[PDB]
């Protein structure tokens, strides 16, 4: 149950889940198309969210966490792949043991240094380093 962009983009909702408002730490999970690999969870916005709404509820099922929803990072196209992501940052302030995406499909959760995520990431995902790489883009 996809929704389009006015200009015909996929609208996603994806979010940096921080352990510390120090942003240093982010927390990656493994791949839905490519399980051998990491991404910044985050998925289509549905029938009718609003961005933010889109963010929390993605985290919740592909990296099962809930935290406080801090700024919109920015819109990240991909024309790959005809998208568009409103990124924002959580401060993860509740782990869930068990999620839906875990006990569903297999998603694996880690936490990286910004860095090092930016690093397994620019791989496969370059699109999602991107939000990484606009934290000291400034």
């Amino acid at each position: 149950t996809r929704t389009y962009d006015r200009e015909g983009f996929k609208k996603r909702a994806a979010c940096l889940c921080f352990r510390s408002e120090q942003e240093d730490e982010v927390l990656l999970v493994s791949s839905s198309r490519y399980p051998d690999q990491w991404i910044v969870p985050g998925g289509g916005m549905e029938p009718e969210e609003e961005p933010g709404g889109a963010a929390v509820r993605e985290v919740y099922e592909e990296a099962g966490v809930k935290g406080k929803l801090g700024r919109l990072l920015g819109i990240f196209e991909n024309q790959d792949r005809k998208h568009r992501t409103y990124v924002y940052v959580l401060t993860v302030t509740e782990i869930l043991e068990d999620w839906e995406d875990s006990v569903n499909i297999g998603r694996k959760r880690e936490w990286f240094k910004v860095e090092d995520a930016i690093k397994v990431l620019q791989c496969h995902k370059p699109v999602h380093a991107e939000y990484l790489e606009k934290l000291k883009l400034g």
